[PDB]
């Protein structure tokens, strides 16, 4: 019944901003989409719970999002390490759209991004899954205290996660 839901909160140097959701393809992809439910709420006792950002440019993307711990999982698969493609019916759409940043050939991997730009021409080496159900308005907020060239202004923080619903 529907399709499940994961919330993300925004922090900006340890100071609450907003929160955004993400409706997710569970069913364009029951595979990759289909792990992250278990990351999404430490279920897999992997989570990380609270990381941060890598880069940030305003005007084509953000990038750096991971979940390496000591523990002995790193980022890349829930239950292993790389999987096959499943598919990409899902078109590029939306100037943030949820996909995966990985090698490309049978490798979907964990790595994501955020996407300020609608940049449609990187779909095809990825498999793209996901969007923005609510909470955009943050999105571009965190698009103006990074600066274009890799470092930023400020840091972004998580601090809970899980189910919407």
């Amino acid at each position: 019944m529907v399709n499940p839901t994961v919330f993300f909160d925004i922090a900006v140097d340890g100071e609450p901003l907003g929160r955004v959701s993400f409706e997710l393809f569970a069913d364009k992809v029951p595979k990759t989409a289909e792990n992250f439910r278990a990351l999404s709420t430490g279920e897999k006792g992997f989570g990380y719970k609270g990381s941060c950002f890598h880069r940030i440019i305003p005007g084509f993307m953000c990038q750096g999002g991971d979940f390496t711990r000591h523990n002995g999982t790193g980022g890349k698969s829930i239950y292993g390490e790389k999987f096959e493609d499943e598919n990409f019916i899902l078109k590029h759409t939306g100037p943030g759209i949820l996909s995966m940043a990985n090698a490309g050939p049978n490798t979907n991997g964990s790595q994501f991004f955020i996407c300020t730009a609608k940049t449609e021409w990187l779909d095809g080496k990825h498999v793209v899954f996901g969007k923005v159900k609510e909470g955009m308005n943050i999105v571009e907020a965190m698009e103006r205290f990074g600066s274009r060239n890799g470092k930023t202004s400020k840091k972004i923080t998580i601090a809970d996660c899980g189910q919407l619903e």
